[PDB]
């Protein structure tokens, strides 16, 4: 819709302006929030912030929010003093299903190395290559079925394709059957609903299907500890790592960290991609001519641009003094993906839409470490295959309206994205 001119600096956020604690400030648009990271970065790189405080329920205590590339690289490379547990969000609204929940994400040494260790072994060859296989079926299938469905050549990007292909991919992997889908789908998209304000999600729905998908995944694992199949699930139950082994509730758990990390991250790199491409349309040009050959630098540019996790929090077990500021154990501690995937001292030209930027070190994925992303390889497939679909099937393909943003300060998420081909 608005035309965009590539490389344009975000407007001059005074640092006044700037309140990281109230949800107002989250529902600007993305050139007032870059341009307040950006004065950030350069005035007050380490700064204390209130949590955002809903009329009501408790808010919890602030955090220091790190916005420069290489603070945030820092914390990531010393779990032994930014832990991951209790949980990785500002502020967790239900602490005693916080490694429910998060699975690994929310773990520490050793008990994340074990965990991860044996997750990891269920990745074998034969179960990663169905992975590849179901990526390329479900982003060929979901775009040729937007083709079907629209006559007209308008759709939803969300709700036709980058919604259900990452939670398609994963109930391929955990080899849910296809009329189940509908389960898995309500289930997951009321838990990830229950963060958004704009929608009222009864806290006792929530808990309801939080423990519906959770007896799903553990009689999903009990029935492959009796019939081997070639999926993950199967791999699960049967990975062992120095004679430790998953049990039913453990898989169960990784299940739903999947379907919420896994799932809304590469739905709104999808969707922010397609928005970046449509704004600067020279950068879909040259993909579009060399598809294979730029495909690696164009989906770690989107991932760098799209930034879909906005944060990550750490809980300080000692004190650290960064940058001349002084933290001191127990406070928060927030890594901002978003400000060190534009910080000016490790991008050049960092307003650029560049599909052929070289270096990209983003730290989309995060800023490495321990907890780097279990899935950040497969996001690359899904976000290249998913644009290779659209390329053949409708290489035409762009926004034509400005998106429905999500109101989240975790997530850089786009609720509706109006698409149009011929
Ligand atoms: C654009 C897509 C994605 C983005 C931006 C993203 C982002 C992230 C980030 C920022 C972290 C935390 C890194 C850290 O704390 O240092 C993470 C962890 C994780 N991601 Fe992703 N992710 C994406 C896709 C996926 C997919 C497709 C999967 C699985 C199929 C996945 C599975 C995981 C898991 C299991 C963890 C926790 C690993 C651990 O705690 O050791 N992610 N992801």
């Amino acid at each position: 819709l608005l035309p965009r001119v590539n490389g344009t600096p975000p407007p001059e956020v005074p640092l006044a302006d700037i309140e990281l604690g109230s949800l107002e400030f989250w529902g600007r648009d993305d050139d007032f929030r870059d341009g307040a990271f950006a004065t950030l970065r350069r005035e007050a790189p380490i700064s204390f912030w209130p949590p955002i405080e809903l009329a009501g329920l408790t808010a919890g205590k602030g955090h220091w929010a790190l916005t420069k590339h290489d603070d945030i690289h820092f914390a990531s490379r010393h779990p032994e003093i930014f832990h991951s547990s209790p949980n990785i969000v500002i502020h967790d609204q239900t602490p005693e299903l916080a490694e429910y929940f998060g699975s690994m994400i929310v773990l520490d040494d050793p008990r994340h190395q074990r965990l991860r260790s044996i997750v990891s072994r269920a990745f074998t060859p034969k179960v990663v290559a169905r992975i590849e296989a179901s990526v390329r079926e479900r982003a060929h299938r979901l775009v040729a079925a937007m083709i079907e469905n629209h006559p007209d050549g308008q759709a939803d990007l969300v709700s036709e394709l980058a919604g259900p292909l990452p939670l398609q991919i994963i109930c391929d992997m955990m080899g849910i059957p296809e009329e189940d889908h509908e389960q898995i789908f309500h289930w997951t998209n009321v838990i990830l609903g229950f963060g958004d304000p704009d929608l009222t999600t009864d806290f006792d729905e929530f808990l309801q299907v939080s423990m519906a998908i959770g007896g799903y995944a553990t009689a999903l694992a009990d029935d492959r500890r009796v019939n081997h199949h070639g999926d993950l699930t199967t791999s699960l139950v049967e990975a062992e790592v120095d004679g430790e082994r998953l049990s039913s509730s453990e898989i169960a758990m990784f299940f739903i960290l999947l379907v919420v990390a896994g799932n809304e991250t590469t739905r709104n790199a999808i969707s922010h991609g397609m928005l970046a491409l449509s704004r600067y349309p020279d950068e879909r040009a040259k993909w579009w001519s060399d598809f294979d050959g730029l495909a690696a630098t164009a989906v770690e540019e989107i991932v760098r641009w799209a930034s879909p996790v906005v944060y990550m929090r750490r809980t300080l077990s000692q004190d650290v003094d960064l940058r001349g500021t002084k933290m001191a154990a127990g406070d928060k501690v927030t890594l901002w993906y978003c400000s060190a995937n534009r910080d000016e001292e490790k991008f050049a030209d960092p307003w650029t839409f560049d599909v052929t930027r070289n270096p990209n070190p983003q730290v989309g994925f995060g800023g490495g470490g321990a907890h780097f992303c279990l899935g950040a390889n497969l996001a690359r497939r899904e976000i290249r295959v998913v644009f290779d679909e659209l390329r053949r099937q409708m290489p035409d393909v762009v926004a034509t309206e400005e998106p429905a943003r999500l109101l989240s300060q975790f997530i850089h998420g786009i609720k509706r994205l109006p698409v149009a081909w011929s």
